[PDB]
């Protein structure tokens, strides 16, 4: 119970949070149903409105208007953000001119820049494309400040996955927020967008920015508004903040508007309904820039204006509905919409058969708007599937459509969200502006995993761990980048050299017949092993490799194809050649006769004796420490790669540098399995059946240089491919691979550091570049929209 008959004089928006049963006057008392009874009257004044007239310039201070007129509303910080504009004959922010911000500009008591996160609910990349003439104050934060064309969000798509990762850093699988509604089995309750059940502390994980704060000694204001809190409000409450005295004034304010996602949902995002809203939050930026700019604020404060997710074209009328695929959908669990997450309707039903579920949502119309997967199948960039909160199987919806149980289940909206976040209708924005950030740059595309870093180093706070990779984006900033440090190699490589004799070995394999090595293949330096184990470097003429004792395959295999190099068959003689490793003993060696009993498993190569650079050295490429175990179904996509994919990145990019290995990632954790956890082997063995297959292909980005003389910044693309004994997941496989296997790789694309996070490898150690342009390109991700 609480007291209402308190109250809120002299408390509104108070920064001490009070707790039953003494009634609140903070802007969370609303959600909490505990605000004292006169708290709109005194705290949501709306008397004479939010803007400032002539008339009522130099007035006697008159308490119940909404904002202030009057010679002492400076000094008090209420003024309404126009009076300066109207009473002093000041202009507005957005007139002035551009002018670059050296070091911040503060009143006296500040002793750092504050910080504002304005963020904006459903506000696409594109809507930027409207300018000046629709958004005049966003387009000059835009434009003066550090800007990317656009944002990556986390999946899925929506608000509080969103929302949460920009406060966190982290990926919603690791935070807890896995969508706008959730089933968790431990506590067998439902996490809903409305209700009490998501103001229960249990769902929330990791450390938010306004945790961080506190911990360290660092004041926050609000990442909370009561949706009855008008944005002139929440606008004038930021700016009474920001006038506190410097012991109880914050050092980090948000400030979060429902628009342009509330008009998105009803009208679409190219509806003409769409440039009104715009306009509406423009105007509030405009208020915010007005109100800084008088209170000598507007070249002290950074700005953060940024998106939680796009929008996309979304109709009642595009719906596919699962009792078109399935007999009893009565008995499941749909989460539905722009995606789709089923479980049993009864909780842990033995009658439950995923297996008959996914066999009958399988590639089954020819233009089906879906495409199941049991989530550890998910493309790994999604990192969408350690949770217990994420449902089995997933349901990826393409975009522009909704999935539904069935029928039952004019329309009510024109627009959606949650989608795959490399769509480009889910883009959002991202600028920065303020001494901090740099002035008048384009940065290139990052995901907003990256900016709870960023804002950390704002703030002056050391950040929680977080899946950024700091550093990543000290190219925005002008000041307070972080230091990045290399790090430190945990295991030696071995040497071994010639320690075998033909004779020694009995692997049931048949064959019918250092140098320049490190120079010419290992372009940025040999990646290192970032954990305890037993590995060799072994040099060839055309590759090189990290070989593991312990999982009897390379780590890594390193290589680089020119442009002009000469694509060769395998002779019909040497199909079925594997070759003893003189280096290597029996005992830390793969066998062929594994592979011969083994009749679901066959083998591939790490380095391609299809791309050998003579038929001399094409004998190295069938040597047993270069195998790897592959499905018949995995080599059609893995064989394509090699021979003619390889090829063609080459002749297209001048020459590539290709480090390609085994992933193994049974626990679905997106990090590298301990031995424990590995759950297939080939049969009668202990070598380990890897989950995926990787590629860093790397070359130079001024493409008039060859990759293996650049000499400046690098270009890169990777992949992460799923090591899968059929091609369900592609619907025309039974196609020539030239149809099907490159849609594939492209859906499986990746950062290096998704790489580096499952391998516990550590790439570019040793190139030309700086250590922060390096992380910038290990996050890069291709994307082919
Ligand atoms: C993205 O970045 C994060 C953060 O660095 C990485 O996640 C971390 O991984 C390490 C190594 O696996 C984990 O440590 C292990 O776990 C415990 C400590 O765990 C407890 O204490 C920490 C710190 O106080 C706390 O954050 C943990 O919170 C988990 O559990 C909460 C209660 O159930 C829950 O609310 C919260 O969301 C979180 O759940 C998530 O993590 C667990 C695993 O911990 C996972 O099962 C679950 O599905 C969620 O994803 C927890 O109380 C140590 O004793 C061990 O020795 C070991 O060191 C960290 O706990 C974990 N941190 C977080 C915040 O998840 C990701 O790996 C990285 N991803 C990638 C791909 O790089
Ligand atoms: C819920 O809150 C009501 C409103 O009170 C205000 O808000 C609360 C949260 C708190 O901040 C209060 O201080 C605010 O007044 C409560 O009603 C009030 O109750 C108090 C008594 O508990 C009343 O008081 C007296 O007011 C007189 C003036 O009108 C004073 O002269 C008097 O002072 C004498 O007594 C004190 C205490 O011994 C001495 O120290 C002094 O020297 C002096 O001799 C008191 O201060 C107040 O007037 C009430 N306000 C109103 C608007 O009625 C409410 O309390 C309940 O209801 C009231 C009507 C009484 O029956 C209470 O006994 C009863 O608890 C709160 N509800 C509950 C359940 O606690
Ligand atoms: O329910 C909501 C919004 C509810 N709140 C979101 C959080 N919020 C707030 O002020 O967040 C501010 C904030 C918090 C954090 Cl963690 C981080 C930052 Cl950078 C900023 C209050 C309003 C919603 C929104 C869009 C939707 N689209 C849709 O289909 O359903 C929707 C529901
Ligand atoms: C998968 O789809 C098939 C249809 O293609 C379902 O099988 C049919 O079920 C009905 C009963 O509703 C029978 O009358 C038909 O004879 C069945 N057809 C065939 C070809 O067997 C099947 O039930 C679906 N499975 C699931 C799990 O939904
Ligand atoms: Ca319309
Ligand atoms: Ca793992
Ligand atoms: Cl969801
Ligand atoms: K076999
Ligand atoms: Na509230
Ligand atoms: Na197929
Ligand atoms: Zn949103
Ligand atoms: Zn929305």
């Amino acid at each position: 119970w609480t007291n209402t008959s308190g109250s809120c004089k002299g408390r509104c928006f108070e920064l001490q949070e009070v707790g039953p049963p003494d009634c609140r006057c903070d802007n969370l008392c609303k959600s909490y149903s505990s605000c004292c009874h006169d708290f709109d009257e005194l705290c949501l004044k709306t008397a004479r409105g939010w803007e400032c007239t002539k008339d009522r310039c130099g007035e006697v201070r008159n308490e119940e208007n909404a904002c202030h007129c009057s010679e002492d509303c400076l000094s008090r910080g209420d003024c309404c953000t126009n009076y300066q504009v109207v009473c002093k004959g000041e202009s507005h922010w957005v007139d002035d001119d551009c002018e670059e911000i050296r070091v911040p500009e503060c009143p006296a008591g500040f002793v750092r820049p504050p910080l504002i996160i304005f963020s904006v609910d459903g506000f696409r990349a594109s809507y930027m494309k409207k300018g000046s003439k629709v958004m005049p104050n966003i387009e000059k934060l835009r434009s003066c400040g550090t800007h990317a064309p656009y944002m990556r969000p986390v999946y899925p798509t929506k608000t509080f996955p969103n929302l949460y990762t920009l406060a966190t850093g982290l990926y919603p699988e690791s935070h807890g927020i896995v969508g706008n509604s959730m089933y968790d089995p431990v506590f067998d309750a439902t996490f809903h967008l409305r209700g009490r059940e998501k103001f229960n502390h249990r769902w929330w994980g990791g450390q938010p920015l306004w945790i961080t704060a506190t911990k360290q000694g660092v004041r926050a204001g609000t990442f909370f508004w009561s949706v009855s809190i008008p944005h002139e409000r929440r606008i004038l409450t930021i700016l009474q903040w920001l006038s506190l005295p410097d012991n109880e004034r914050p050092s980090v304010y948000a400030f979060y508007s429902e628009q342009p996602d509330f008009s998105g949902h009803k009208y679409g995002p190219f509806g003409p309904e769409m440039t009104n809203p715009l306009r509406e939050i423009d105007k509030t930026v405009g208020q915010l820039m007005d109100g800084l700019k008088q209170l000598k604020l507007h070249r002290c404060v950074n700005v953060i204006f940024v998106g939680d997710h796009g929008m996309e074209d979304v109709t009642c009328d595009r719906t596919e509905f699962l009792s078109n695929y399935l007999t009893n959908v009565d008995d499941i669990t749909l989460v539905p919409g722009t995606l789709g997450r089923i479980r049993p309707k009864i909780p842990n039903n033995l009658k439950y058969d995923p297996k008959a579920i996914i066999a009958n949502l399988t590639c089954k119309k020819p233009d089906q708007h879906f495409k199941p997967y049991m989530k550890q199948h998910l493309p790994k960039r999604l990192h969408y599937a350690n949770n217990r909160r994420i449902e089995d199987l997933h349901l990826l919806v393409e975009r522009r459509w909704h999935v539904a149980r069935k029928p039952l289940d004019k329309c009510f909206f024109q627009g959606d969200h949650g989608f795959d976040n490399k769509v480009n209708s889910m883009q959002t924005v991202f600028v920065g502006y303020g001494p901090t950030f740099k002035y008048r740059t384009k940065v290139p595309p990052f995901e907003n995993i990256e900016l709870y870093n960023v804002m950390c180093d704002l703030l002056g706070l050391k950040p929680a761990p977080n899946n950024g990779t700091h550093g990543s984006l000290n190219h925005l900033l002008r000041t307070n980048t972080f230091r990045p440090t290399l790090p430190e190699e945990v295991s030696r490589p071995n040497y071994p050299g010639i320690m075998y004799l033909q004779s020694d070995f009995d692997l049931g394999c048949t064959c019918d017949d250092k140098g320049s090595t490190e120079e010419r293949h290992l372009l940025y330096g040999r990646p290192a092993v970032l954990y305890r184990t037993s590995y060799d470097i072994l040099y060839h003429t055309d590759f090189e490799s990290g070989y593991s004792e312990i999982f009897l395959m390379p780590l890594w295999t390193s290589y680089t194809i020119s442009k002009q190099a000469e694509v060769s068959s395998i002779p019909e003689h040497l199909t079925n050649c594997v070759r003893p490793d003189v280096r290597v003993s029996p005992g830390f060696s793969q066998n062929c006769l594994a592979y011969k009993n083994d009749k679901q498993m066959s083998y591939g190569f790490l380095f391609p004796p299809y791309l050998s650079s003579s038929p001399e050295a094409k004998y190295d490429a069938f040597l047993v420490t270069n195998m790897v175990p592959m499905y018949p179904a995995f080599k059609r996509v893995w064989t394509y790669f090699q021979r003619v994919l390889v090829k063609k990145y080459a002749s297209e990019r001048n020459g590539v540098n290709v480090i390609s290995g085994p992933i193994f990632d049974y626990n679905y954790n997106g990090l590298r399995d301990i031995e424990d956890e590995i759950k297939q082997y080939v049969e009668g063995s202990s070598i380990p059946v890897p989950t995926h297959y990787y590629s860093i292909i790397t070359s130079c980005l001024d493409f008039t240089q060859p990759a293996d003389k650049c000499d400046g910044p690098l270009s890169v693309s990777s992949f992460i491919l799923p090591h899968r004994p059929d091609n369900d997941e592609s619907c025309n496989s039974s196609e020539d691979e030239s149809k099907w296997v490159e849609e594939l790789m492209k859906m499986h694309t990746a950062r290096v550091r998704d790489i580096e996070h499952l391998t516990g490898l550590d790439f570019y150690r040793k190139t030309s570049r700086s250590y922060s342009e390096i992380l910038t390109l290990k996050t890069y991700l291709h994307t082919y929209e």
